């Protein structure tokens, strides 16, 4: 039987939770499947990276090509701008989520426009990303090693760029056989430098979408019917919308920001909520009475 009381990582006072009852449950049922019926999907950026710092926010991959030694002030200065415009559409309380999907694709579009002028070399990002400030969250380690150990398939689904993504996992060692990665990657012309971004765009709120368009990964999964999602966004909840059959679900999302505000639609809707929490922790505690 589970008991989240006697779970020590679940009394940190970042851990949210509206119905422990039902979260005792699905964890109970994930435990029973073992690892032959488990997967996991995950967001990345704020998810598996830290949101901060010494309250110096972290870089998200599309930051970390913002903030390199290749991009200039001045187009700092527009991506700034474009965020500040956009951002204020994104957490609109007033627009419909299908409402601001138009604003969104604007956004990463006209920013990877920036980025696509500035001239970024394949062959520069290893450089770019080992310089940066990026930060994988406390417990990193454990999380996609135990993962691997067993061979759990973890579908990392990003609506940030691929490429810079892939290179933060591989320099930090976990970029393992098990995990597959379907992003914004980039296109690069016949010199290796970026040109433009492969298929169709994945921004924050048109997951479902992807995740649909994805039947390959997930068909060949169709025994692993026990999941764990992680997200930070309500976004992310359409993450797991292209599984075969489904047996168990629990959602963990992270609340890094806008908490007071945000903090009762997440408990809501995430099984799980962590306030401004940097670590891995919780779902690893989960992983060890699973695997
Ligand atoms: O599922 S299998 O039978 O194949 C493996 C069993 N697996 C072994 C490790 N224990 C740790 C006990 S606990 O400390 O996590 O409770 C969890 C379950
Ligand atoms: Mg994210």
């Amino acid at each position: 039987a589970v008991h989240l009381k006697m779970m020590p990582e679940f009394q940190k006072s970042s851990v949210r939770i509206k119905n422990p009852t039902r979260v005792e449950e699905i964890i109970c049922g994930l435990i029973k499947g073992g690892a032959a019926k488990l997967q996991i999907i995950t967001d990345f950026d704020m998810t598996l990276s830290r949101f901060s710092y010494n309250g110096k926010r972290c870089p998200t991959c599309h930051n970390i090509i913002d903030n390199c030694k290749l991009v200039t002030d001045e187009c700092r200065r527009k991506l700034l701008q474009l965020k500040e415009q956009y951002y204020a559409i994104e957490v609109d309380p007033v627009l419909t989520v299908e409402e601001k999907f138009p604003y969104m694709v604007e956004w990463y579009t006209k920013s990877h426009g920036l980025l696509i002028e500035q001239g970024i070399p394949k062959a520069k990002l290893k450089e770019i990303v080992a310089d940066s400030d990026v930060m994988l969250k406390e417990g990193y380690e454990n999380f996609f090693g135990k993962l691997q150990q067993h061979g759990i398939p973890v579908f990392i689904f990003s609506a940030g760029i691929g490429d810079v993504l892939e290179e933060v996992i591989r320099q930090a060692g976990v970029y393992h056989s098990n995990v597959k990665v379907v992003s914004n990657f980039m296109d690069f012309d016949e010199n290796g430098v970026l040109k433009g971004f492969k298929g169709e765009l994945i921004h924050v709120f048109n997951k479902h979408d992807g995740a649909l368009k994805n039947t390959d990964y997930f068909s060949q999964l169709k025994d692993n019917s026990n999941i764990i999602l992680l997200g930070d966004s309500q976004g992310d909840l359409r993450m797991a919308d292209g599984v075969a059959n489904v047996e168990h679900i629990l959602k963990i999302g992270y609340l890094n920001d806008r908490v007071d505000e945000l903090l009762e639609k997440y408990m809501d809707s995430y099984d799980i909520v962590l306030v401004k929490e940097e670590s891995l922790e919780v779902v690893n505690s989960i992983l060890q009475k699973t695997l």
